[PDB]
């Protein structure tokens, strides 16, 4: 609510790649999360400036299936507010979740997507993607990277949809240990 808006303002940035504009969610220290299909390079445009990526980790499950989550370790002095304590340890169903992003098409957007349910593996644009949470909301192109959350629970980043539902990549605390 207030929590989600403060999260966007404090930890989120516009990342621009050849795939367009995405929301980038800082997690802790210099480590941020972006959708894997943003295809970030060795340096990324953040809030209109080139930022060098010290290390990139494309996260996979134990069968090497994409989670659609990529970790960026950024060459910056700033430290993200450590939000790991709000990131769940396991996949679970959540009620009254919001999608929030800040992007040219969707500036300071916050919308209620409702209930978020663990949904498993889905092929997104031909690529198998695991550990997705699904919400019955007609999410739109340009909302990728948006945060799926509510007060105290930071649960996914938005990574796809089909015009009727949205798929979020589950954020799990062990990713960020």
């Amino acid at each position: 609510h207030e929590f989600v808006r403060a999260l966007i303002k404090r930890n989120c940035h516009v990342i621009t790649t050849s795939k367009g504009e995405f929301n980038m969610l800082g997690i802790h220290d210099n480590c941020a999360v972006v959708p894997t299909h943003a295809e970030c390079g060795d340096s990324v445009t953040i809030d209109g400036r080139e930022v060098r990526v010290l290390k990139q980790c494309i996260l996979t499950d134990t069968n090497d299936t994409d989670t659609e989550i990529t970790l960026l370790w950024l060459d910056q002095n700033e430290k993200f507010r450590d939000i790991r304590r709000f990131i769940p340890e396991h996949q679970r169903e959540w009620s009254n979740m919001h999608l929030a992003t800040n992007v040219t098409k969707f500036p300071m957007l916050d919308v209620e997507v409702g209930t978020v349910i663990p949904y498993g593996e889905v092929n997104l644009s031909g690529n198998p993607t695991c550990r997705l949470l699904k919400y019955n909301y007609p999410t739109k192109p340009g909302q990728c990277g948006g945060v799926i959350a509510n007060t105290g629970n930071i649960v996914a980043i938005h990574v796809g949809g089909n015009g009727r539902v949205g798929y979020g990549a589950a954020l799990l605390r062990k990713y960020f240990a």
